[PDB]
């Protein structure tokens, strides 16, 4: 059993955008679970994936799929938003995101990369 | 607001069969998020929630979904016999579970549902 590799979390409470909001991030080997959730809610399961190899002068393509819930374009553009770094910071791990927020801006989600940063597992 | 938990989450590390399992489950309003690790890994994604034709055997039949990961038919009947306790017990919610379980067993399984116990949230 030696060398058994640690899942690591760490989580956060903060209003967002007026809007009481915890957010956990949990390490794995090949993804980072990101879960935002308000008023208790899973919300919708969005995977993100690098859909190329990374270069000294180029960033992975990520991929998004809309796993569970709502299905919309925002979601996708929010998700990516919201995550890419922790993609690009984690060695191009994926990133499994949770989201629910009712009210999307690009005003919460900035206040939400920084509650991700202070919840950095990578 | 303070930095405290909106959704109750309880943990466990247990040695089963040999092979050290990190298990978490997180309660949301219609969801229960169990977490099965070994190895480090996130493994198969897996959503199960009561069938709708599923009258009344009072546990409803459930249907899976694997979301991430190898969609082949035995992580399907391992998912089910995982946690249809979890949703049973949770008010029916629907259960998403994200389990890495190295070489499944009867002995493992059961055991498995015994550190889920223990991390009950509902």
């Amino acid at each position: 059993m030696e060398d058994t590799p640690l899942v690591i979390s760490k989580q956060k409470t903060e209003v967002v955008c007026g809007v009481p909001t915890q957010v956990v991030c949990t390490a794995f080997s090949s993804h980072i679970l990101v879960v935002v959730t308000q008023f208790g809610k899973m919300g919708t399961l969005v995977s993100l994936e690098p859909s190329s190899v990374a270069s000294d002068v180029s960033k992975p393509v990520l991929t998004t799929k809309v796993l569970l819930g709502q299905d919309e374009p925002l979601i996708h553009v929010f998700a990516k938003n919201l995550v890419a770094f922790v993609s690009q910071e984690a060695g191009n791990r994926a990133v499994l995101l949770a989201v629910a927020v009712k009210d999307k801006s690009m005003e919460g989600l900035k206040a939400l990369r920084e509650v991700i940063r202070v919840c950095q597992v990578w």
